[PDB]
This record gives C-alpha cells, sequence and structure tokens, in this order.
C-alpha cells in the first residue's frame, strides 16, 4: 500500500529535505573509499513515501513511548542508507534492515550525516560499489537515501570513536563522536516501528571541482 509523492523542486518542502542532505555532508577517516569522493549531490528526485498502515504501526509504537518518557518521543529527522531501500518504503523497517555486525550491537542504524549513510548505499563498507561500474565512488549512478522520522525515547549515549534489545530502561542508543569532532550524531533503534521512511531521495554524488 506505498504510493510515492513527487515533490517538486519549487516546493518548500523539496527544499529543506535537499538542505538537510546538503549541509550535513563532512569527510570520512577512510577517505572515501566506502561512499566515495564528493563535497555534495546532485538531487535528482524528492519523493514523500505515503503507507497508511506504516504510518499507523509508527504513530502507535510513538505513542507507547512517548508515554514511557514523560510525554517525550524524542523524534529527529535523520538519514539511512542500505541495499534494503526498496524493500523498506513498502514493507516498513523490520529486523532484515538491522546491521547485524554494528559498533552498538543489531539494530536499525541512522544519521545525522547523510554523507555517513551514502557509505551503506552500496551495503556495508560500500560492498563492491554499483551494480553497473562496480565503483564505489561512482558520479554516473543513481543513488538513493530514506530521511526517516524516527523515534528515539531515551536515549543510552555511548561516548566512542565511532536484533538486540535496547539497553534495560531506554529505547534507543546514540553513539557520540568522542575522537573525530566533525561528526555527528549516529542513533540505533531495536524496534523497526521507531522509524517511518519518510522521504526517498534519489541523488549522485559529485565529483570535487
Ligand atoms: C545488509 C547490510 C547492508 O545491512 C545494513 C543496512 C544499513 C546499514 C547502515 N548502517 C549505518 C551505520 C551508521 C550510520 C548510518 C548507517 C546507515 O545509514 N545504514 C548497515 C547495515
Ligand atoms: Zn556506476
Amino acid at each position: 500500500g506505498t504510493i510515492l509523492i513527487d515533490l517538486s523542486p519549487d516546493d518548500k518542502e523539496f527544499q529543506s529535505v535537499e538542505e538537510e542532505m546538503q549541509s550535513t555532508v563532512r569527510e570520512h577517516r577512510d577517505g572515501g573509499h566506502a561512499g566515495g569522493i564528493f563535497n555534495r549531490y546532485n538531487i535528482l528526485k524528492i519523493q514523500k513515501v505515503c503507507n497508511k498502515k506504516l504510518w499507523e504501526r509508527y504513530t502507535h509504537r510513538r505513542k507507547e513511548v512517548s508515554e514511557e518518557n514523560h510525554n517525550h518521543a524524542n523524534e529527529r529527522m535523520l538519514f539511512h542508507g542500505s541495499p534494503f531501500v526498496n524493500a523498506i518504503i513498502h514493507k516498513g523497517f523490520d529486523e532484515r534492515h538491522a546491521y547485524i555486525g554494528g559498533m552498538f550491537g543489531a539494530g536499525i542504524y541512522f544519521a545525522e550525516n547523510s554523507s555517513k549513510s551514502n557509505q551503506y548505499v552500496y551495503g556495508i563498507g560500500g560492498g563492491t560499489g554499483c551494480p553497473v561500474h562496480k565503483d564505489r565512488s561512482c558520479y554516473i549512478c543513481h543513488r538513493q537515501l530514506l530521511f526517516c522520522r524516527v523515534t528515539l525515547g531515551k536515549s543510552f549515549l555511548q561516548f566512542s570513536a565511532m536484533m538486540a534489545h535496547s539497553p534495560p530502561g531506554h529505547h534507543s542508543v546514540t553513539g557520540r563522536p568522542s575522537v573525530n569532532g566533525l561528526a555527528l550524531a549516529e542513533y540505533v533503534i531495536y524496534r523497526g516501528e521507531q522509524a517511518y521512511p519518510e522521504y526517498l531521495i534519489t541523488y549522485q554524488i559529485m565529483r570535487p571541482e
């Protein structure tokens, strides 16, 4: 029951999502190995993901978390990159979309930095890059990221150089960077119902001039 609605580039909603995508690019400690070498994107399309059942699944869980946390869902908008983007938008997040080997355990991982999520669009470590050219830094092939509504609730703070259950008494984990002063936070949820894939963003990475 998913439909995708194209946003016009003239729409304020398109512009605000594009700005979050572009403004949260950073350099990565791998020199571009996983996600490619780029400072910005060419945004090709932004689509709203509409699914009544998945939205109601999300809001139901959000209310449960809010009620366990002094009426505070602690809702964020965060990026997610995955080879399973097309499954996620149709069936929702679940255990199959977890990063089993993630540093905060087997859960579903999200980033404040769009460029962090870009490292996972072709798999863990960028896999073998794009299917057409086998290039993790492909400037031709179209990539997709999700910009997701995520319920964190009470989040367990992990200081770090950067499914399972949430730590007891918590609804998520926050990976705070403790080495790279430019990195933004990363977050992990352990219930697929705590995220909704609100925007599907189609883009290319751009070769630096
Ligand atoms: C089958 C593999 C690719 O499952 C994964 C799917 C998504 C991710 C993923 N991990 C992240 C870790 C930190 C910050 C962001 C992400 C992310 O966007 N996706 C990891 C594994
Ligand atoms: Zn390619």
